[PDB]
């Protein structure tokens, strides 16, 4: 009532007079819904600094973990996850003064390094509650900096950002794959002017000469060369799809990706393209050079037979290499869903089918003389289809691939479904009227299909039982097929360009980044260290005077203000 | 000029990729000439325009597969035509329509 | 440090006391990266009018050309091209008062008509640094 309940001091007096104050002051709730919550949580949540002081002065536990079903992340059946701790609670409700009191007080101090059941520290929690809304970001970033500086000053040896949860992530890594721009960019671009805790910055100013300031960012965690679960791999593979295109635009990530593209990305991608086209030319030559007369295996005695065998074995080697490199990639990465198939997930399917078809065709080639010839044709068709994969290297060609994929998937099946609905309806309409076969359905479907294209012959009007009705039905057929063609046209002309044209550049950016990272992960560990972006700058003396020696990355700017 | 240069060669490259793939697929299946590539190329090209005759279905070694492949040829060529339409018809008018006046101004000045 | 270093007048006094102040006050850098730069360039770039005054009053050359690889246009492997001259330097870093002092001073006046190695005068330089940004 009005911020003051007069019964608290007398209740505390009764608590110590009865001799069992300790069991009373911190009594956890027993229900599964609010399990573990203590009076300290209520005092902090109600925003009563003097009440939390008076409650902790008598021995309130400042480490009690509120782990009920209500205090769970929204994705796990709950309404508020604040880090499962009184200090994390005061931190996640924008209460700097209560946090200052909790961290330093004469009675009992709650250290910032304690982890909850999930392993989340205070900073993991402060990331978890962060939104991309600005009114959230102002206090999330500010108080993240406050807590980090306080933990540094109190404990100089440890780094609060360096403690991981049960998932192995760190606050920056956790913000990377949850999609929290406001704190992600603030963590990357932070710099500490105070010399006392300047060592925990991630953007240093190297040198300046007039209007040329060359500040250099720290990528100790962004680019680990496959050693410490780099933030970039998390951000490109496991991050939130809807916000990934914006996370990949932060200041030291776009330039880092461009650097990795120019350093080893362009040459490796292009030699891969050339090798793929050469292998496919060899595959086509082997397909054509195969003699159609004779039951395999063929006697390899002529030199022409030797080159045929060489082409066959190189095709099988390419197929097995494709299988090996596709199964591993699917094994390493999560199975995608909607809005991520058009990025990269689609091509693992197609190359998988290509390898499977080639291998099964080799199996039939072992025994079946007539059988194996069926899916060499499908193999070449599907492979020359997949040749469209490598257009992602060039932006102009990469966007057009997105055009083709989206047109083939989003609207093609919709139009095909409605079109087939009209086919079945009108075929059942026409054929049931005729007076006599089961096979007549097959002929009529192709006849109408040719009529839509214009190569259909109307000589069947004579055999119609009712000539008048079929003329009208065919006119409606033509008109409505034209109407559906116009519908597909109109969707593709307005609604596609409204959304897809803008989204195409964003999808190409993600495709380019994921191909860069795949090319990197192809290399062995020692080779990746050789192509490590950035310098080995020494930033300053540590707390013991030792140099930092952190692999930073410099980008220089021109500022006239 | 922009239609002839920027997108025409892109369409020609993709369409050439498709023709070489499907021609190598179809012709390698036939059971017997080197010159058969030229006849097949023009016949499929007419089929895309609509003046192609489908009388070779009898001579196919596997009749079933070639019907499916021809259907795919037609469908994806239609998809490519739709894609070129959509690209030049949203994205080009987004850029070129504004750029056309600016380029004409430079042409006029340089001719003066 | 905080805009003032106390060792400068002492070093200058040592410079005349050893008898070779002229070689000291304007000593060009020898590396290809910063070739030609003198203490006057540093004084002007750091935006110390008092230091540039006390440095030129003792006999600093106001026409020394900083032509190292760092002081080259961005297109030819460099980060800052300011006209290769102390006056062009004070002009290209928005220092009107230092330019006013450099043009008119009792000791040694730098005329606006002098050209650098490229031939660029002060105005060519002021064009070279200009961007289309309003600031
Ligand atoms: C000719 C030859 C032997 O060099 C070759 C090798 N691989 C393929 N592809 C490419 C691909 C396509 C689907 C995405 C994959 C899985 C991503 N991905 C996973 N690891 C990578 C390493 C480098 C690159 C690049 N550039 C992409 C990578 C790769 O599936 C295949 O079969 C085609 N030809």
């Amino acid at each position: 009532s009005n911020g003051r309940n007069d019964t608290i001091p007398v209740l505390l007096d009764i608590a110590e007079r009865t001799g069992n104050m300790r069991e009373f002051i911190n009594s956890p709730f027993r229900d599964i819904y609010y399990r573990g919550q203590t009076a300290l949580h209520i005092a902090i949540e109600r925003r009563c600094k003097h009440y939390v002081e008076l409650l902790v002065a008598q021995g309130a536990d400042v480490h009690a973990q509120a782990r009920g079903r209500f205090f769970q992340p929204k994705d796990e059946g709950g309404y508020f996850y604040f880090g499962e701790l009184p200090l994390s609670l005061a931190a996640c409700t924008n209460q700097p003064h209560i946090v200052n009191y909790l961290t330093e007080n004469p009675h009992k101090k709650a250290d910032m390094r304690r982890q909850d059941s999930r392993g989340n520290t205070v900073l993991h929690a402060l990331v978890a509650i962060a939104d991309n809304t600005r009114e959230n970001t102002k206090f999330v970033t500010k108080m993240y900096d406050l807590l980090l500086l306080k933990c540094a000053r109190l404990f100089p040896d440890s780094n609060l950002e360096a403690v991981l949860n049960n998932d192995g992530l760190s606050p920056l890594m956790m913000a990377a794959k949850t999609g929290k721009i406001g704190i992600f960019q603030h963590i990357i671009r932070r710099e500490v002017t105070d010399e006392d805790t300047r060592h925990l910055s991630r953007k240093f100013k190297d040198w300046a000469y007039g209007p040329v300031y060359s500040s250099l960012y720290d990528l100790s965690s962004l680019d680990t060369c496959g050693e410490e679960a780099s933030v970039l791999e998390i951000l490109v593979y496991n991050s939130k799809i809807e916000n990934r295109h914006e996370m990949l635009a932060v200041e030291p990530i776009n330039e880092l990706l461009r650097d990795k593209w120019r350093k080893f990305g362009a040459v490796s991608f292009y030699i891969n393209v050339v090798s793929y086209l050469c292998a496919m030319v060899i595959f086509t030559l082997t397909a054509y050079y195969q003699p159609l007369e004779g039951t395999p295996p063929y006697p390899y005695r002529t030199t022409v037979d030797y080159l045929r065998l060489a082409g066959e074995v190189i095709t099988l080697f390419t197929g097995v290499l494709f299988f090996f490199t596709n199964i591993k990639d699917l094994f390493m990465k999560k199975c995608p869903g909607v809005n991520s198939l058009f990025i990269d997930g689609s091509f693992q399917l197609l190359y998988f089918i290509y390898s499977v078809l080639v291998i099964v065709s080799a199996a039939l080639y072992l025994a079946g003389i007539e059988a194996y010839l069926a899916v060499m044709v499908f193999a070449l068709v599907l492979g020359w289809m997949n040749a469209l994969y490598f257009t992602r290297g060039l932006k102009l060609t990469g966007t057009y691939s997105i055009m083709i994929q989206k047109i083939l998937f989003k609207d093609l099946f919709r139009f095909l479904l409605v079109y087939l609905l009209f086919m079945i309806g009108y075929a059942s309409a026409l054929v049931s009227l005729l007076n006599p076969d089961s096979e007549t359905f097959s002929t009529f479907l192709l006849d109408l299909f040719k009529l839509t294209i214009g190569m259909g012959d109307l000589e069947m009007l004579s055999s119609t039982k009712y000539p008048v009705v079929f003329i009208i039905l065919l006119v409606t057929y033509i008109i409505l097929t034209f109407v559906l063609l116009l519908n597909m046209l109109i969707a593709l002309m307005g609604e596609t360009v409204g959304q897809v044209s803008k989204e195409s550049k964003h999808i190409w950016k993600l495709q380019w980044a994921t191909t860069i990272l795949d090319i990197e992960r192809s290399f062995p560990v020692f080779l990746r260290k050789a192509f490590r972006s950035g310098e080995m700058v020494t930033v300053g003396k540590s707390s013991d005077g030792t140099p930092d020696r952190r692999w930073c990355f410099r980008v220089d700017e021109v500022n006239w203000s």
